């Protein structure tokens, strides 16, 4: 029955994983945090299927799956730099452990490798070198580990006419990429992201900048004048690198109910199952024709306060402004509650954030500034709607159609409220190994 | 299981240790700091390979591998003055323990030495006397241990087409050279260094000046009017003086992926794997055939703070500015973020942080001054990007393309922050025994 | 294992023999403090050689190598006034203990005191009448104890083309003399010294003047108008007085590498092992054959502080100014690093000081009046730099190249700091007994 994760016993962190698996018991025995989040996923999606069932894995490393007592068939693409040591780490614990367990198949999967490993185009039951498009196995269960560079409507079609009803995602929340903002934090995961063209700033999470004295005139020939978010964004977990793409990411921001209409139409819902601090476990269910209606809205339910502000900085020598996105959590926001009725200074708001912390802290440091200057023109953006307060049931919008927009700086979903996005639900367009990596291969399992 | 390191019990450079090796169980029973550091670096390698593999080492002291049980293959160029005496210390403890030993191999490598020492131009199984370039023994894993004078592309692609998949680092954090600061310290260490230009100052730790009455007047025929940083650097570790240079200190700070292009292509990766107050362990996969995208970023993770200011100081009389850097440990950098809210003098904070400091003391006090004058810097220039804010998404350049550059005095990076840094990374073109000496080596295998 | 040594148990100089020898355990059981560093200096040396090997002894006094099992090879040139006393010393020990000790070689040295008696021309194992240059017995290991009045690089010369590889030098601190300072004090031994032009000043450690009213003009025919150091100098250890020369006690300032190029070529090594309060080892290694490249740079780590400032005195009536240097504890100056934020005069500086010596006192009182000065004096120019600030990367020696010097008076040195001279590195020129004191001597070992 019980549980047990690889942190420690003291951490504020054991209690999130808690209650984000309530039907767990969690025991304790900087990427711990992320592991074990992925240790109970997969927990749940065993306890929730019935074995002997064939499970596919899209972009896997077999050396996660090799002892565990499930049809697992992965699937390794040569598509990074770092799929060649996947592979080879698999080919070594097959030969540390050629003879040393009696209970879970192992030769078999010796014999898999060396077969794909001799032919390179041959689909079998333990292994493969295709993508997730052109991979011919058929199965019925389908699983995402960490997949953020893939179309999902397409990718998705293309497991269904294989036979696969029940699907999993485990990743990053989706959810600050549809409100476009150009750079943002992850903080209980030691990540930080941010757009390209904001790398050369000063005070976010992830930039550099150089020490100047500054011109009064710097002459240009190219004249920008437009600062927006672009395609291209780039993650640090840790100390590792990772460039994404802001269109797959938003693609896997599914609604509760889409079509896939192709040679064989499907109908498909999308729930989220887990949720902890900015990771999310979301289950996709499939089945055959279309039938039932569609709104197109997605919805995120906040366990812990969402926010987005403007924020001032300088971008190589240039003063710019642009918007942060962060998590803060549950209990900080509920102290903060009578403080914001009044109007507040950001300098006194920052005190009394600190303050509230010092509870070993519940927040990290880094962010607490950029919080506290939203927290405050939070408050007096709410004072102006009450003074200037209009008629019920009446737009006034005048002798010529044309009203007045007012601005907004900071967007706050507090605990227990619901965020909902109109997005698109109806889809019908569906558009490296060599001899010295296969010869050193071979050699091990020989 | 568990690892006992050779210093104190009540220092604070204990709990550093531990938590920057948390799979470990180090145990307590001017150089102990950086000793200890490198003894867990090589018990780390050693965890992380399979034995009966042959390890290389490039520009080594034979007498540290002797004790081992490990395929060493040492290498020892005649480059600095120091390395005979490094040659004389193998021949006497191979002599001093030739018979007292039955585990370990040692009348091999007695063996070895004298056959190098008769023919000067022999690779042996423990021995050469040649370069990491000129070596021509095949191996499979490489180790380098304070190793700065090197060009690490070219040096790496030599490891690799004799067989090299494997190689680690060992060394100074190579940041500092990145933000191409004048002088600074690593503080934990007992190490300053300084750019020569800068060597006639007062009030930096590797400096030495005079007393003046001082002119009104002092004419030159030269004129300079240029300060800024050259490829000379001078290292003191204790009361150890090293020359260094720039281009090879920054050529060790390789992005995440890069391409070896030459008659055999090569992909590789470079990851950090430790990192304690300025001292780091990086690890080099590589692998045959080039494949995958290259992005050209390197990424530093700080778990303690990094900081670089402006300072003004006298050289050799005449007053001047230039930038320093150092280290400040994350429990004070916590304890600041309440303070630095609002606009503080350098006088204050410095009173302030002498406070913090006598909980012993956590950080020198020969640096307090100058962290003290950056954090005031800092603090203010935070509070004029809030006080000139601009429009959401436009940038004023205005009639011509000519805009305003602001004044940097700070970089300031706080713990769980990330530096991201443009490098190169595509790389095509890859550019003493005698006979006194002779017979006193000979003379003790004898 | 454990080393006594013949000081007290509750004075503060035990805890600092201890940190200067952390690899001894050091227990208790005015020229005790200088005996006892003597003691584990000649220690560290025989622990840091292999034993039955031939050790010269460069001007010594043969009484105190005489109950040691070790190849002494004694050196007694008649220089001073002080050597007949060493040499009848010993010819009373030697004879007064003839036959109570059968370990140690006892009558070996008595015959070779008495054929060197009768012949005063020859080379024994255990002793001569020569200098260091003129003697020509070969060994590889020499010791130089208390030597202030030879050149070094001459000297290290004719040891090397003898078979030295290894040599060792005790005494005082030189970097007093490379900063040219004109008096100072040595307080943990007792010692002053001072300038031939400065001995009837009034409020040095070393002086002496008279009671005078003071007349309003004193003609003179000869103006000097200029007082320097010259080279000739006095130290006082206790109540015994020696004159020292300026060049001489630089030249024992060596850098990291030098060269010896005669008819046989050496390339050389200068180490600083230990250091406590003022007083040093050093340890040079030479090599034969010419190889590596020289900087000519000389650190000097610091582990108390260091200070050198400007003071006014009278001398001979006459009001002047020069420079004094003295030593500071380590535990003074980190307690001093609040003060010094602000302006503080030196009367109020006086006082500080004075409550934090009460802890017998840390540090002599005589020298509190002179530092008190030197701290208020510092503090005053920090605080000049800080206000007048210059731009990054530029000198503004404006029309023609003519800039102004700013006045220094006060050289302070931090602990954990390092000085950096510029040294020569390249040396190419290398430039008693009678009757009535042989009876005696020979009367006694009849
Ligand atoms: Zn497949
Ligand atoms: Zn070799
Ligand atoms: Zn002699």
């Amino acid at each position: 029955d019980p549980v047990y994760v690889d942190i420690d016993a003291d951490s504020a962190f054991l209690k999130a994983l808690q209650r984000a698996y309530p039907m767990f018991e969690v025991e304790p025995r900087d990427h711990a945090n992320a592991r074990a989040f992925s240790h109970l996923a997969i927990k749940l999606i065993e306890q929730e299927i019935d074995p002997d069932s064939t499970i596919l894995d899209i972009g896997s490393a077999p050396a996660r799956r090799m002892m565990s007592d499930r049809k697992y068939h992965c699937v390794c693409p040569m598509r990074s730099a770092e799929d060649p040591e996947r592979l080879a780490n698999y080919a070594r614990k097959l030969a540390s452990a050629a003879g040393k367990v009696l209970d879970r198949n192992i030769s078999g999967k010796i014999g898999d490798l060396q077969a794909v490993m001799a032919v390179p185009d041959t689909e079998t039951p333990t292994f493969c070198l295709h993508t997730d498009v052109s991979c011919r196995q058929r199965a019925d269960v389908a699983i995402y580990q960490d997949v953020y560079a893939v179309h999902a409507p397409t990718s998705l079609y293309h497991q269904a006419i294989k036979g696969v009803r029940l699907a999993y995602w485990v990743g990053f929340d989706t959810t600050p990429f549809m409100y476009n903002a150009m750079a943002g934090a992850y903080p209980s995961y030691s990540t930080n992201w941010a757009d390209e063209q904001v790398l050369k700033a000063k005070n976010i999470g992830l930039c550099s900048t150089d020490l100047t004295e500054g011109r009064r005139g710097k002459l240009s020939i190219m004249r920008g004048k437009k600062l927006e978010p672009c395609d291209r964004v780039l993650f640090s977990v840790g100390s590792t690198l990772y460039p994404e793409s802001r269109k797959l990411l938003k693609s896997w921001h599914l609604p509760s109910v889409f079509h896939l209409k192709g040679k064989l139409s499907f109908t498909c819902r999308c729930d989220t199952v887990v949720s902890c601090e900015g990771y999310v476990v979301k289950r996709i269910t499939m089945s055959p024709g279309l039938y039932g209606k569609t709104t197109g809205y997605a919805v995120t339910h906040h366990a812990d306060g969402f926010l987005m502000c403007k924020t001032t900085d300088t971008v190589d020598g240039e003063r710019v402004s642009f918007s942060v996105c962060t998590y803060v959590p549950a209990t900080i926001c509920d102290q903060m509650t009578g403080i914001l009725a009044t109007e507040v200074t950001p300098e006194d708001a920052q005190k009394l954030l600190v303050g509230l912390n010092q509870r070993t802290n519940t927040m990290k440091n880094y962010m607490i500034p950029v919080v506290a200057q939203a927290f405050s023109k939070w408050a007096k953006e709410c004072r102006k709607d009450m003074e200037d307060e209009k008629l019920l049931g009446v737009r006034e919008r005048t002798c010529l159609w044309a009203f007045k927009k007012q601005k907004t700086h900071t967007v706050y979903k507090r605990p227990d409220t619901q965020s909902i996005q109109k997005v698109q639900a109806e889809f019908d367009s569906f558009v490296g190994l060599s001899i010295p990596l296969r010869t050193r291969i071979k050699w091990l399992l020989s």
